[PDB]
């Protein structure tokens, strides 16, 4: 019989992928830096207070700028998380900000582990005055260690805020406060190492999706084309000529397409290419029942998913189905 | 005779649109003529003598260089015949046309763009009061010398910074980096700001005898981005390419490789960002000098395209193009 | 059906020193001492958690130039009482009198588990501060099972030094600590120690010195010898009834005549008198120029004056007979 | 070829000692005279015309101010009658006599001190060759103007930095901070250094009329140090006190308090260190200027005593004493 208890700190695994969080330059003050050149051990050791909140173990997955994120790394991450779920209490992924909102959503759809998975980055390199990385990493570990964080999907933690992987996006090129869930808001705020969660995502995620990438070595090919005045149809045609499985249109306004672009995508859809209309506009849904007769052309409306997120869901949809009506149902549920 | 003379130049948009009913979110664009738009707001007679001309009647998703050239040449030619201009237009590409005119209009009389998120037929249609406030703005002598303006949702916005921020909200138009110039209340404007970037008669861009513009395309960056869009533009001999980069203008490695080649082979390359606010800067991760790339600053990709097209009427030299991107 | 990784439990007993000091900039040389608490020193080296389960206790927070018998007694009693409650001890301390504390504990600690002393020549706030890595290596040493049964140790500048022979050799050099007669026990590289030596003199649980019930130690002072030396210092210790006097002699423990005269008198009155030397290396021997048995004096051997004071104080807890004190100085 | 006239001034020491056995350690100092020592090294006739004078015959543990005065006066008076001096002396306080002479000798001709760790009767006794090498050094014209020297174990050492480092080793004498001046091999010296601190004829210390020196005592610091030694020197009215401090010149609190009070009464107080190498610095843990204390630099406590006594023949102002300790 024990006569007293002791507090046990959770085991948290850090999966490091690079990013400005791991970036460095030669001056504390100059803006120039190189990404992904500092290892995970260095990041942990720069936050000596992590020992107060978790038993941390670091693993270097890759060390890249997130501008070079790709399908291979996504599959690696999802499989590692799903395989290693039973071995830890939670995960933190250090990652670049530039495509964090894509990876987070991919993982939000493909992770099956029911322990928290928290992504984190930094807007200033590790070497800069007032670098944001250390406290962001601390708060990410706080979030991954909180029992309340489970069953909320894959999270992003930046600037004292817990954000869901589906709605989160980077809103500013340089500001440390850039990450916002611009349609539906954050889940919780962090103060003094404690989170007050007031929201959770209603769209199905993680173990409630059908997307199972455990055996996959590649993902369906999906490209993104931009719309604007006098838009060339040559980007769309190039993707069609290469046999792309899907194309997402970054439309103008509520997902509208320049006529040339429309014409190429209509034609492609008729031959079986999947075509999703999203929007270059930074907030709001690309809706059904506006100026485009989606049913007639075999197009899908992306809802609040921006083009790059729409790409993520469409690649996954394409592992299950090629039928536009079933792909629309997916875009209505995940 | 005591009121200003204001010319409406109509191009279409949902402001000139039409629904099957008041609630139905389904609607046709650019179908009402300018005369019907003016006549639907009889209170315009309280504030201006309004004359309307139809330029085109299209959805702004189909806006093109030919319409832009038409508009600038018309405004420049007719400047002396009127006191102010209001341009009715679609929302979708208003931010592009506004900036093109901001750079090519030489009249320093007010030029004010306006649109609507809802057609006239819808409940609580936004177009009537928007049109009224646009005419108020074009009639205000304080609106002069501020560049080309967009007036939406009781706000006056400069054509360089203004952009649409939401796919359906009547309050979509915002100057997301530097803020609005003034707010409109009870038919009056309190202007507290003006753009510092050179505009209108302070730019060298002269489109009076141009019938076409240099070819400039936009490629998007994302994880695992294909280089095929960029290669298709290079293969067609595009004069320039704007990159909608990730974060602070960054490029996916395959796209970076193609654009790096393009910049040495006769294509001007501008790095902009898919991120909705903030500058694409120099002196971050990309050595622009080494590659011959230009950084867009606060110009988003579609606006960077506008400025690159016009730069390429003057020069192909990346240093000179960067200096243009630092002044306008 | 399952194994669990475990790290040694190490207790850090803090006493102050420049290791716990501070200055007003990274470059200036004027340091405060004994200002930072143990928790703050430990927190500053997060890598400690990967080699040990560390707990810290503040004993005092002083400059070691003010170290005294009361702190010595506290340290020995604490280590002896808590031996069964940890796997090893590190003591943070000033450099100035480290060599004295180390030898006192070497004689009075009865735990055979590692006891490792550590300090710094610079505070944490100075450029290239030595304390963080010094602390790290001290914990590496205390956690190494090979460090047991070697007596009390001092770990400085990647070197493990025995508490009997270790001394500070330079006023400012980070490499000051050396075992100047017999050498170090081992060197530390990449968190591992290659021990090649151990002290042969009896230490720790092989000594008879038991301070567990003592509130105070016998009074022992030190007098310096030099040309024309005054006998007044020696006279002042005699007049106060000191239990012992150590001579910091010239050369091989020799005394200026007037100091000699005072101490020869004192020895016959029952004051214990130890000849040591101001010379920094080598033994103060018998059978040179002084007939120790005639005068009733003890020769210190390789013990320098301040170390000889430590042993004499302890000897005086057992005995006042010069022959017996000499045998103590031949064994410990 | 003419041999230099060298004078040997003998003071005693183990070099002049003897015991009953070649192979036991017991000996007494001064069993032999200077004539005996000279005649035991007939090889000296190869290199110098040697004359011996016995000044005293003591163990250097009993060296005192009166012998120092006698030595300096003798050297300064007899400088013109000879080409160089060798002083045979005990090891124990050689480093004090050498520095006293380094500051008070005005003769620029060589003055070389020498002793032995083993008595003359010992197997492998070091004194014969030591004496030979000291006469070599005194006979070398290159030895002039280097200050008073100590020659032991084939090494020429300056009087300021030289100290005995080991209780028994024949190689004990070292210049522990700044190194030797030269090494001797086959009767020849390669000098590569000379002391920069002012010595001999470049000091103001003139002892020619003095028959006593200011009273200066030395107190030791250690854990739980008694203030009683310090208080005794204060109560006797000592002119100066040197502290053998711990580490970089630090003092035990009760010793510090005694000396702080003494300094305000006018006693000169120098902080030195028991630590065998390195300077006792200013700008560490003690505010010397506040207390009226002087930092000794590289001077050990016994050497600091030498310079303090001499300073006190000129001044008792602590600022001026510090300037002396910075120059000599
Ligand atoms: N702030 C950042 O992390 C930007 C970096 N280019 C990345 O996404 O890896
Ligand atoms: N509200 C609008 O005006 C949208 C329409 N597609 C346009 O831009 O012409
Ligand atoms: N470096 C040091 O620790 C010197 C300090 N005076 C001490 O012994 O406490
Ligand atoms: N070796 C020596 O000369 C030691 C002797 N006690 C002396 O200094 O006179
Ligand atoms: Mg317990």
């Amino acid at each position: 019989m024990d006569h007293h208890h002791h507090h046990h700190l959770p085991n948290i695994t850090i999966l490091a992928t690079g990013g400005t969080i791991a970036g460095g330059g030669d001056s504390a003050t100059k803006s120039n830096y190189t990404v992904g050149k500092v290892g995970v051990e260095n990041l942990v050791n720069a936050v000596p207070q992590l020992k107060d909140i978790a038993n941390v173990k670091g693993e270097q997955v890759v060390n890249i700028g997130s501008q070079d994120m790709n399908d291979n790394v996504w599959l690696t991450l999802a499989k590692k998380i799903n395989t290693d779920c039973d071995k830890t209490d939670g995960f933190v992924i250090t990652h670049g900000v530039d495509t964090m909102e894509e990876t987070a959503y991919f993982l939000d759809l493909t992770v099956k582990c029911d322990k928290p998975v928290v992504m984190v980055g930094a807007m200033r390199p590790s070497t800069s005055m007032s670098a944001d990385g250390p406290f962001n990493l601390y708060n990410a570990v706080v979030t991954a260690a909180d029992k309340a964080s489970a069953n909320r999907g894959v999270l992003v933690v930046m600037n004292d805020t817990v954000l869901d992987g589906r709605d989160v996006t980077t809103t500013n090129t340089t500001d440390v406060a850039t990450f916002k869930s611009v349609n539906y808001g954050p889940l919780g705020y962090i103060h003094n190492g404690k989170i007050d969660y007031q929201r959770t995502p209603a769209r199905k995620h993680t173990s409630d999706t059908p997307f199972d990438v455990s055996k996959l070595n590649e993902l369906p090919k999906v490209g993104i084309v931009y719309n604007y005045a006098n838009a060339s149809d040559l980007p769309a045609k190039a993707l069609v000529d290469a046999g792309y499985d899907g194309i997402v249109s970054a439309g103008v306004g509520n997902g509208n397409l320049y006529k040339s672009v429309f014409d190429t995508l209509a034609t492609a859809a008729k031959t079986g290419t999947a075509v999703v209309r999203s929007s270059r506009v930074p907030t709001g849904a690309t809706t059904q029942d506006a100026e485009v007769d989606d049913a007639k052309y075999g197009f899908v409306a992306s809802g609040t998913l921006n083009p790059q997120k729409a790409r993520v869901l469409l690649q996954l949809a394409l592992t299950q189905t090629k039928d536009p009506q079933q792909i629309q149902q997916i875009f209505n549920q995940y």
